């Protein structure tokens, strides 16, 4: 029996949540909630999408309710998320991605309204973070609001883990070229406390500073404190490179690391960390369900003991995928 | 002497009109309002621009107020323009540039703090609409609220009055390819009531309606009822196209009308409708200070009375010094 | 039976005539040509696309021949097109794409290999033109060497005829807004005879004049003389719009134009013609197969004789599935 | 006296040496070679510019002469380099901009046309190379073929001779974000022995391979067999960084870092080092003539000895005004 999902909020994380969940199957959604979309404008949102094409399937609104495939979904328009009833929907899980409730006390008004677990998909200061395929087996049922991280985390995560099996990485510092997101400005504009992230997003590379790889060391806690970056946010439209530069503690050459790296990537974290040694490009990455694609031939060696690793990963598309595991995961331990 | 003009809001349209006055010398400004930026931020927002470069002059912060070429401007931080006091600074007239106080009535609340006159640099329901080089000479001094129309009407206005003066426009329909805007979107995202806005900026152009033409008969009353139009916006940073498709009560080969354009362009309408024969692209244009160029080698013509009218204009510097050349004949006519 | 097709060239036609070939089943192909490409790297060529994806299916190279989907298909790398042997291959059409050989003279050397018949994917000056549910049906097995006009042809063509066929058109000029083609350069470059084209495609549209237009008056021979027009080339990948500014003989409100439009794009010209009512962009276009989709929120009329018609088309799809379809009903026709 | 310079080849690196030169006025432009472009075409293109603007002064043809600012222009359009009359014209020194002449052996047949010296704004095999600021000091007057290496190198190597001169660079690994270039093109095209860089340049990033990190390493040669690198290829029109993650052989801290890169950029390497404190983006170094301008808040350290800085760089003006510079040293040293 597939688990019943709400999710909370519309924005770009919710609908590719809904859109992995309705074409992978493994779980079921039963309720949306958003304040500021009604309901035809979610059936135009859902089936037109400007980076992954038109939505296969049927997506219509039928007696206040959306119908998506044939199953009906219960819309609320709530503005409080301890006023939103999930239990009189039947959600037992609760997709939290406003983006605003990232605290474990914000993020836990959704038990009060019947939910039984709350995923946040960003990070979070306090909730638990898991990762699909690296730490995700310390999972247990006595927990209650569980975090996934983010989608550089995700992407830099399988990759470390793999290099800090096999060669012990002393420390690395990590740079990530990133497509645009929905913070950023199509001129220039207003900003709060971010000066370079309002200045307009089609003319200028941003040099943002980032938190990913902190949050490595938290979620593989053997690389705490030996790992941190910041980023570059330059006009494309959706598929981000992490370039990760590292020190290792064994001897390795540049074939022995794409021999354990292909290994990994067929056995053990198969659909999670991709492999390829074609001539590929960050169009070529585009609705691609994997967290990390390594990258043999972009990569580059100085010694033994110097690397840098090259890694695709669509930030859009994977990191559904990785929410949509996760809670299927969580609903095979119960 | 100059007048003495205070602005209210900091965006790009106040910004521009600042960088306008101070390039040309004709007003002085003493005065600016806004309520979501401080003074640190208004010199980095004021002193650099993606688009037209840095500022050739100096800028800074001293004793809580804006000394830009040497040049003190009060700052004031209130969200009701009812309570600015703009006498207090010396403030004669008032832009007001937010764009949400259109009306003649909401537009009106400046008057209250001790303003003389208030010219809005929007379209306007109800308050009268002037173009310069068109028909600023119809403006008396008993006239208190002013509208500037808008970008795409100052570049249609001139050249449909040369036009309509020497060959008689009897109908026509205008497509302008519009540059990006900061009311779009860098990814879909939600906008209320124009669906179509709310898509990406950087992966479509948006076919949307515009009333420029449609307020050149408000500007030109022998075209009444004669022009409308719609609008393109395409991925593009700052110059966009007028084309215009008209039908001429008499005869008019392209020679004629390059001949009566170019006429036009020497004598009367010098500095605001330009004249080329060169092969330019759309960033030849950038920071051009003309309200239209007309483009002799990109139109067409079917017939004798069915021709096709190609015009650039800059949509950010040519609407604010055509703003600060209002506000200088206003002064002048005192 | 289906027909042996030889294609004459790996460029951007020849890749997705290929791709269309494939994916729609009508025709068969046999033989490629293309003296610059070796066959790994059409393997590489085939196998991935910026615009439209990945291939579905299997691409690979064995015996020095090219197998798609199991089917091998020889590889030839001749200069001079009077050598290639596509009689031995068993190629009894030949698609010629390259666009270097469009007269009868020129793309008559094909013949003399052991092809049947030619078909030019190009605007030609002497062959005759077809544009498929417009006028293939004066199709007849004498000729030789047929043209299929271009992309922008195949899309004016239709709604031209229903638009003529209802109400009659008197004059009309159109403006097309077009993606970036491959003739274009990143930056400023040398371009001999077209000044213009040799600026940079990434930060300016360029106004290109286009004879597709007149070529309307070749296809449907009562409006010759009466259509022509420009185009612009603004930075964007795959989609193009069309817009039609008509007079129109017979007084026709908008809501008929939109009933006779929708009727045509149901029954006789399905396929061919598209309608929608929705609030679409371009990239809800991409990777469309129609050759025209009226747009019905975005055009405009000013009275009953002066309209203004919106259609958007897919330039380098719609195109090749009409090859492809072009070159069925001509087998169908033996 | 200004000594007298011919140019060979006017495509970006040409044109834009020609406008550097006659802007700063160190030295005198007599002749320009190109068998492509004709006389009005030069004047064209000279004229106009999409990234840097219209050229601030007057360019003509008179005579069969290129004149500008008052300043007549031989021109030239020969195809083999060893019948160029340089010496007719008066050149003493030629710049080699074609980037097909790049070994010693092909350079050096522009000394048979009468040129005393020759300068080649490229890579070269065998060539010495020369960077302003850090090695050009063992120039003499015997070299005959001088080199001036590229415009990473240009950004690199200032930087890394500062760090390296105070701290003792260990091992360094550079990536850099680059603008694209003329090299690649608008859409999915051949490229013979680079698949990847034959992909679209708007919508990929290419994982390009560089050598200028080696070059560092011939430039300054303590760091030989201690630095090399890779680069990305973002759809932006001009700026470009450079990102280098090194180890360091003593202690310092970030503060340290900058105070020693700030005393650098303010005494020593005034003009090609610059040193900047704000929230820069990519487009507030356009038309920039600095070899590399360091920024403070976008590195980041992991330890003491772990360090990523960051450097932007304007890789056309810079360049070119490097190339004057340089050649106004060697007429200095004679």
């Amino acid at each position: 029996g597939k688990v019943k999902v709400g999710v909370n909020g519309f924005g770009r994380i919710g609908r590719l949540v809904t859109r992995a969940a309705f074409n992978s199957g493994k779980v079921d959604i039963v309720a949306i909630n958003d304040p500021f979309i009604d309901l035809n404008y979610m059936v135009y949102m859902f089936q037109y999408d400007s980076t992954h094409g038109k939505f296969h399937g049927t997506v219509k609104a039928e007696n206040g309710k959306l119908v998506i495939n044939g199953n009906p979904i219960t819309i609320f328009q709530e503005r409080d998320p301890s006023k939103i009833k999930w239990g009189d929907a039947g959600a037992e899980y609760v997709v939290e991605s406003t983006g605003v409730f990232t605290t474990m006390e914000k993020a836990g008004a959704h038990l009060q309204g019947g939910a039984k677990r709350v995923i946040i998909s960003a990070p979070s200061a306090d909730a638990p973070m898991f990762v699909m395929g690296v730490n995700h087996e310390k999972y247990d049922n006595s927990l209650k609001i569980i975090s996934n991280a983010s989608c550089t985390t995700n992407c830099l995560a399988p990759l470390a883990k793999v290099i800090h099996d096999n060669f012990g990485i002393v420390e690395g510092l990590m740079t990530t070229v990133h497509a645009i997101t929905a913070t950023q400005k199509t001129v220039d504009g207003p900003s709060g406390k971010l000066w370079r992230d309002g200045r307009g997003a089609l003319q200028n590379i941003i040099p943002a500073s980032t938190g990913a790889a902190k949050a490595v060391g938290k979620v593989i806690p053997e690389l705490n404190g030996k790992l941190t970056g910041m980023a570059f946010r330059v006009p494309t439209a959706n598929v981000s490179v992490v370039d990760l530069t590292c020190r290792l503690e064994k001897p390795a050459k540049y074939d022995d690391i794409k021999k354990v790296v292909k290994q990994a990537s067929e056995g053990p974290l198969k659909g999670i960390l991709g492999y390829t040694e074609h001539q590929v490009v960050s169009s070529d990455f585009n609705s691609d369900t994997h967290s990390s694609t390594f990258d043999a031939g972009a990569g580059i060696a100085l010694n033994d003991h110097f690397v840098k690793l090259i890694s695709w990963y669509d930030n859009e598309f994977g990191y559904s995928n990785r929410v949509v595991d996760l809670m299927a995961h969580m609903a095979s331990k119960e």
